[PDB]
């Protein structure tokens, strides 16, 4: 006879890891890729030169 | 042969003032001008002379 591992089970912990979840935050590809311009207030006006000399 | 104000119009941006911005008056007078009693429960009684002999 032996103490099996079933009769030792009270006696043994399962451990945790988050290896499987995603270690950093995504992000917009557009705000990524594209200039980024930080607004004060809801609406800003972008002049576009239109014709020229 | 000009340009304008027209085709200029995007460059020109419109100034913001606080010239004529009030707020609300306290227009209030009853607790300013009458007796102020300060309550410390929800009724007060008020015993008066009514008739006398």
């Amino acid at each position: 006879a032996d103490t099996n591992r079933t009769d030792a089970a009270a006696l043994i912990q399962e451990a945790y890891s988050d290896v499987f979840l995603d270690s950093v935050s995504e992000t917009a590809k557009v705000i990524g890729t594209f200039p980024v311009y930080n607004m004060g207030t809801k609406t800003t006006n972008l002049p576009v030169l239109s014709t020229f000399p």
